[PDB]
């Protein structure tokens, strides 16, 4: 047997909490390419649907960060400096949250 899928590389010098949301909402983008990765195997019916299904929901929970920039005129980088202690380790679930919701559906999507 053979596989060539799921890679994670780069890095950015900025808040744990900062560079989780800002890498996992960039792999979210990335992570649409592996539901066509995954859509050569998968390849039955919704081949070119749960790719955009996926899409879907990856586009619709990245527009919740978009609420989230607007919280951070109310939580500035004073209190979150401190608070990175939970705050860092919360975004850094976000971040993993983004892979096991969309890489881990992309393993998960059925064949119809």
């Amino acid at each position: 047997k053979k596989d060539d899928f799921r890679n994670e590389f780069d890095h950015l010098l900025i808040e744990q909490a900062n560079h989780a949301i800002e890498k996992g909402e960039h792999q979210l983008l990335y992570l649409q390419h592996q539901l066509d990765e995954l859509n050569e195997n998968k390849s039955k019916e919704l081949q070119e649907k749960i790719i955009r299904e996926l899409d879907v929901v990856c586009a619709m929970i990245e527009g919740a960060q978009g609420a989230l920039e607007r919280e951070l005129k109310r939580t500035d980088l004073n209190i979150l400096e401190r608070f990175n202690y939970e705050e860092a380790q919360t975004l850094s679930k976000i971040l993993l949250k983004d892979l096991k919701e969309t890489e881990q559906k992309v393993k998960d999507i059925q064949t119809q």
